[PDB]
C-alpha cells in the first residue's frame, strides 16, 4: 500500500548527470541516438574554466553530460571564487569515477521544495552527505547525498530551466530532435546487497516499497509520496547472474538503467531503430513470433492485433498486472562497458493524471520471455 | 626538393587510433558523423577481456576507438597469456593520457615493409622506443616509438584488413554509410618547440621538409620518399596564439588535426552538414561573401562560377598554389576540449595516381581569410 511517508517535499524527477571523459561526443550521440534537443551549456564559452556541461531535453527529461578540463585552467580558483557552474563538481573525484567505472550516471537528481531542507533531513536520517547546499545566484539551491555506489541523489530546490551559469543554446546550433520521448519514469541501481541498501534510502528519505521480485536478481523499488519519483534496486542472486556482471564490469554498484517514457512507444521506437547503425543504439535481441502470438491471449483487452503486430515490428514487450499494461523495450549498453543501459516504456491505464507505476516494471516478462524461447 | 631520404620502406597511412573513455559512443557519433562504416571489433564478445576496440573504415581510411576494462577482468593475465588483441595497450597509460588530454589520437599508424626493421633502425637513429615489434598471429608485425607528446608513431606490416584477433562485423550491424571521405591526407601535430620536434622526427624516419609556414604559428611538414605520408607540425608564437591554447587545454604536445580526403568534397560537407546539429561534427565559421567574390579571381581556372557557388554555400576555402588547388574546410573541435579538430580536403591537380601534397596546405587561407574579413 502507500504510507505516504517521505521526509521531505518531493516533486518530480529534474535531471540525470552523466560523467564522461569527452562531453561533447557522448552529448552528440546521445542527441541523435535518443532525439534529445541540445538546450543548455556550461563550458569555456561561457566562462566556465573547470567542466564542459551539455544539457540535452526532451519534454521534461534532462540528460547532462559533463567531463573536466586540465586542471591548469582554474588552479588559481578556490571554491568562493570558482568558475565552475555546478559547485559539487570536482576534477579528482570525476577522473576517479570515470576511471573506475567507464560512462556513466553520476547523479539521479530530484526537484524539492527545498533542497537545503531535504539535505539537512536527509543526513539527520542516516543519508551520507556528499556535497552540502549551496545558493546558486540567490535563485536555486542545490545539494547531494550518497544514494549507492558513487551514484549520489541530488537535490534541486527553485525560488521561483536549468541552472544559473548554463547558456540557452541558440536556435541555430539547437536542432529540434523528437522521437517522442518526454519523462525520466525510473532509475535503477545495481547493487552487492539489497537488503542494505534499500534500509540505507528509504532510511533518509522516507520513500515507500512501491515492490519486490524475487532467474537471476532479487529487486525492489522504492516510491516518494505520489509515486512518480520511482527508484528500484536490485542485487545478484549467486549460483552469471546478470546483476553479478554488472557489478565486475563497472567496478561495484551503480545506476543500471534509465526508464525513459514516451508518449508514442511505436514511433520512438521507429525513429531510434532507424538511427542504431548509423550513430544512435542498438537494441537487445527481440523475442521470438511465440512470444507475440502468446500476446494474444494476455493484452487482447489492450491493444489490437495491428498494434500487437507493430509490437512484434519493433521487438517491444508488453506485460500487464492487475492495474494496467506495460510497453518496453531495453538498449544494448550505452558505451564500452556492459553496464548501463536505458528503458523506453509507455505505459497504459490507472486514469484519474496517470498514476506513477502503472502496470508495474515488467517482472512477468521474465517467465513470459523464456516461455516463448 | 626531394632527396628520397626515407631510412626504411613506408607504404601508406595505415589508421588513426584515438584512445577514449568510452569506445562505444565516440564509434557511434563519429560513424553518423563523418560517414564511416563499422567494419571490425575486438572486446569482450572476441574474448578480449582488457580493452574495447572499434574500427570505422570509409575507403582506405581506418579510425579505430580503444577504451579499458575495469583492470580486475584480466588482472590474472601476464604480457605472454594477454587477451588484448592490440599488445602495446596499458590500462595504466590508456587511463592517464586521458585523464591528462581528453579525447585525442594516441596512435598515428603508418604500413611499413618491416615493422621490426623499422623500429630498430628509427631507435638507432634516436627515436624513443615506446613498444616493441611484436608478432600477432603469425601474420602481423606492430612496433610504436615516439612520435610528439603522448602521440606514438605505430609501425605495422604484413606477411601477405584489420589485425588479428578483430572479428570482421556482420551485416545487420554494419551499415554501409559512405559521404565520401576515402583516405588520410595528413596528420598534423602541436608542439612547443617545432625546431627539435623536427630535428627528432627527421632524426628517426628520413623524412624530407616537404614545407614551411612562417599570425600565430610556425609550421613545417615532413614527408615520405614518396610524399604520401604527409606529418606537419606547428609551434606557438608568442606575442593568444591558437597552439599556445591547444598546449594550455590539452596539457602539452599532441595531434592537432587530422586532414580527410573526399572523393567529393561538395558531397561530403553537405552530408556532414546536414547532420552537426543531428549527432555529427560542427564546422567553424564560414567565411564571408567577400571571400567568394575574391575567389572567381584567384582560381578562376579551376572552378567554374557555379563550382565556386557552391563552396560558398558549404563555406569551403580553396587556395592555389605553383602546381595545384587545394579545397579545405575545418570542423570545430571533436569533443570536449579545445584541441583535436577535423580537416576535410580535395586537390586538384599534379596528376601522373596524384602527387601527394598536391596545392599545399592552405597557408595563403591564413592572409586571404582576414583579407576579405
Ligand atoms: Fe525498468
Ligand atoms: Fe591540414
Amino acid at each position: 500500500k502507500n504510507p505516504k511517508s517521505d521526509k521531505f517535499k518531493v516533486k518530480r524527477f529534474h535531471h540525470i548527470e552523466f560523467w564522461c571523459g569527452d562531453a561533447t561526443n557522448v552529448a552528440r550521440r546521445f542527441s541523435w541516438g535518443l532525439g534529445m534537443r541540445f538546450s543548455a551549456k556550461s563550458d569555456l564559452s561561457t566562462g566556465n574554466m573547470v567542466h564542459a556541461s551539455y544539457l540535452l531535453t526532451s519534454g521534461d527529461l534532462r540528460f547532462l553530460f559533463t567531463a573536466p578540463y586540465s586542471p591548469s585552467l582554474s588552479a588559481g580558483e578556490i571554491k568562493p571564487t570558482t568558475t565552475a557552474s555546478i559547485p559539487s563538481f570536482d576534477h579528482g573525484s570525476c577522473r576517479s569515477f570515470f576511471s573506475s567505472h567507464g560512462l556513466g550516471v553520476r547523479a539521479v537528481a530530484i526537484e524539492v521544495e527545498d533542497a537545503e531542507s531535504a539535505f539537512s533531513i536527509s543526513v539527520a536520517n542516516g543519508a551520507i552527505p556528499s556535497s552540502p547546499p549551496i545558493v546558486l545566484n540567490e535563485a536555486v539551491t542545490i545539494a547531494e547525498v550518497k544514494l549507492y555506489g558513487d551514484v549520489v541523489l541530488r537535490y534541486v530546490s527553485y525560488k521561483a530551466e536549468f541552472l544559473p551559469g548554463f547558456e540557452r543554446v541558440e536556435d541555430a546550433s539547437s536542432f529540434p530532435l523528437d522521437y517522442g520521448i518526454r519523462r525520466l519514469d525510473h532509475a535503477v541501481g545495481n547493487v552487492p546487497e539489497l537488503g542494505p541498501a534499500l534500509t540505507y534510502v528509504a532510511g533518509f528519505t522516507g520513500f515507500h516499497q512501491f515492490a519486490e521480485f524475487t532467474s537471476g536478481l532479487n529487486s525492489a523499488v522504492l516510491a516518494s509520496n505520489d509515486e512518480m519519483v520511482l527508484l528500484p534496486i536490485n542485487e545478484p542472486v549467486h549460483g552469471k547472474s546478470q546483476i553479478q556482471t554488472y557489478l565486475e564490469h563497472n567496478e561495484g554498484a551503480g545506476l543500471q538503467h534509465l526508464a525513459l517514457m514516451s508518449e508514442d512507444i511505436f514511433r520512438t521506437l521507429r525513429e531510434m531503430r532507424k538511427r542504431s547503425s548509423i550513430g544512435g543504439f542498438d537494441f537487445m535481441p527481440s523475442p521470438p513470433p511465440t512470444y507475440y502470438q502468446n500476446l494474444k491471449k494476455r493484452v487482447g483487452d489492450v491493444l489490437s492485433d495491428d498494434q500487437i503486430k507493430e509490437c512484434e515490428e519493433l521487438g517491444i514487450l508488453v506485460d500487464r498486472d492487475d492495474q494496467g499494461t506495460l510497453l518496453q523495450i531495453f538498449t544494448k549498453p550505452l558505451g564500452d562497458r556492459p553496464t548501463i543501459f536505458i528503458e523506453i516504456i509507455q505505459r497504459v491505464g490507472c486514469m484519474m493524471y496517470q498514476s506513477g507505476g502503472c502496470g508495474g516494471f515488467g517482472k512477468g516478462n521474465f517467465s513470459e520471455l523464456f516461455k516463448s524461447i
